[PDB]
């Protein structure tokens, strides 16, 4: 069946609920102090993690050579916890998925795991007004609360849910080389 054991881990050890102008989502860190939170989050200065206010000391809207939004937004926030390096479980490529969870972490839902059945690369989609790639489509009417959601199969974390139609949910991907140590460039 579904990886449900899997999906359990990641929730217990690398989700926090966060908090901005935009209301709650489920919040997933990567590794130290790295988390994601799907970029319509508006994440500013300042953000609540677990009710906690912390200073959010980077944020990176991704985007590709496009220059398209990617709907994920990386963030290194001021905390002392450090979060279980989960890099290792990021996939490598993009691919197409077999029975995955959406597992979600908010106030409302404290822990929440949902099956979705297949997950398809649909690739491009309007996503309310905005134009995204890389996008993951499973056919569950998912819904509002649900943003910054886990997507796993068992031993990968694929994505995190950024949208819903009322029939199919859609999250963007998570590639592992997001999050490698690399160059030295001015990003702001
Ligand atoms: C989470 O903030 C929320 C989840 C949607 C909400 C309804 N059901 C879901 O799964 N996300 C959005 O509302 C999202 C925000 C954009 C700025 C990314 N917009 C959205 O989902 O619009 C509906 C739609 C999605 C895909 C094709 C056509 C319409």
């Amino acid at each position: 069946g579904p990886g449900f054991d899997f999906a359990q881990a990641i929730m217990k050890k690398n989700t926090v609920v966060a908090r901005t102008e935009k209301g709650e989502f489920t919040m997933l860190g990567v590794h130290d102090r790295v988390a994601v939170i799907p970029t319509h989050a508006s994440v500013g200065e300042t953000i609540y993690i677990n009710d906690v206010e912390t200073k959010v000391l980077d944020a990176c809207a991704l985007r590709d050579l496009t220059d398209t939004n990617l709907e994920i937004t990386i963030v290194k926030l001021d905390r002392n916890q450090k979060f279980r390096d989960i890099r290792h479980f990021l996939p490598r490529y993009e691919d197409d998925y077999n029975d995955a969870v959406l597992s979600v972490h908010t106030s409302k839902f404290p822990n929440m795991y949902i099956p979705v059945g297949q997950v398809t690369n649909y690739g491009f989609l309007n996503l309310g007004g905005t134009p995204t790639h890389r996008i993951l489509m499973y056919n569950f009417p998912t819904r509002a609360g649900q943003c910054g959601g886990v997507v796993t199969t068992t031993g990968k974390v694929i994505g995190i849910h950024v949208g819903g139609n009322g029939a199919q949910g859609f999250a963007a991907m998570l590639l592992h080389s997001y999050f490698t140590d690399t160059a030295k460039h001015h990003h702001h």
